[PDB]
């Protein structure tokens, strides 16, 4: 389930556009559920190569339930 569907748009209302997307790209990329990918973006300050990074390099601390939906 694409965040953009899943999200409340109370939740989106706090982003902009750019930062949907970033969410929806890392969504695609990471096959991180929509919580945590909303989540490591946000650990990323909204940095794609900095949320890239940090999930390449802290994958054993991701529980299996981040991937379920």
């Amino acid at each position: 389930m694409a965040p953009t569907l899943q999200l409340p748009p109370d939740v989106q209302s706090r982003l902009n556009p750019v930062q949907l997307e970033l969410l929806n790209k890392l969504h695609l990329e990471t096959k991180l559920n929509a919580e945590y990918t909303f989540m490591l973006a946000e650990q990323s300050n909204w940095n794609y190569e900095v949320a890239i990074k940090g999930f390449q390099s802290s994958m054993n601390g991701i529980p299996r339930e981040a991937f379920v939906q």
